[PDB]
């Protein structure tokens, strides 16, 4: 808190996507150069808009999130398009030591209706991180709302097909498979909460 021309980005993506998978499934580590790990509890915003996302059934004590900080912001009257980029850098452990890294988050935002996350993982590049449907603004605060609401047939992909064909993991079942518990509805990413500096 008491940011000052600073912006910073709380969102999932670590921890809560494997709340009840992270022994049996990927592991989040080398958080830093701009991104840090921080507790759900602590983020009291940010776990306001998990609650109005997803439903969690069942979640771990307490699930730890992904926080991106050292972030710029380049919102302008101009249009009604938002340019903002977390340089914050994250790496994925692919089960055994390391394994996925990704970095140079993005965020493009058009008329607050039309907008895309882009990043780098591993030799891919300018892939589609996350898919933005739209979003809100606030005090200071913006809100993001991607297109990812609770499953209705049989296999919910959470990330995009570029993030996660970009995996290079033999593990796709375990990603996305013909699966959507409750449990899965609530890993699956929704929540986005960013602060603007100034």
């Amino acid at each position: 808190s008491e940011e000052v021309k600073n912006a910073d980005l709380y969102w999932g993506f670590s921890g809560s996507s494997h709340h009840k998978y992270d022994h049996n499934g990927p592991k989040f580590e080398k958080a830093g150069k701009g991104a840090e790990l921080t507790n759900i509890d602590a983020a009291s915003a940010y776990a306001e808009t998990f609650k109005k996302g997803v439903f969690p059934n069942n979640k771990r004590e307490k699930s730890d999130i992904l926080v991106f900080h050292n972030g710029e912001v380049k919102t302008e009257t101009n249009h009604s398009s938002y340019q903002i980029n977390w340089p914050g850098e994250v790496t994925m452990k692919l089960g055994y030591g390391d394994g996925l890294v990704i970095k140079d988050l993005n965020l493009m935002l058009k008329n607050g209706n039309m907008g895309e996350l882009k990043a780098t993982v591993g030799e891919n590049s300018n892939i589609t991180l996350f898919d933005v449907q739209e979003y809100s603004v606030s005090d200071n605060t913006i809100t993001v709302t991607p297109k990812i609401p609770p499953c209705t047939t049989g296999t919910w992909k959470p990330w995009h097909n570029d993030l996660t064909s970009k995996l290079g993991s033999l593990k796709s079942v375990f990603f996305e498979s013909y699966t959507c518990n409750n449990d899965d509805i609530a890993k699956k990413p929704l929540p986005l909460t960013v602060v603007l500096n100034g």
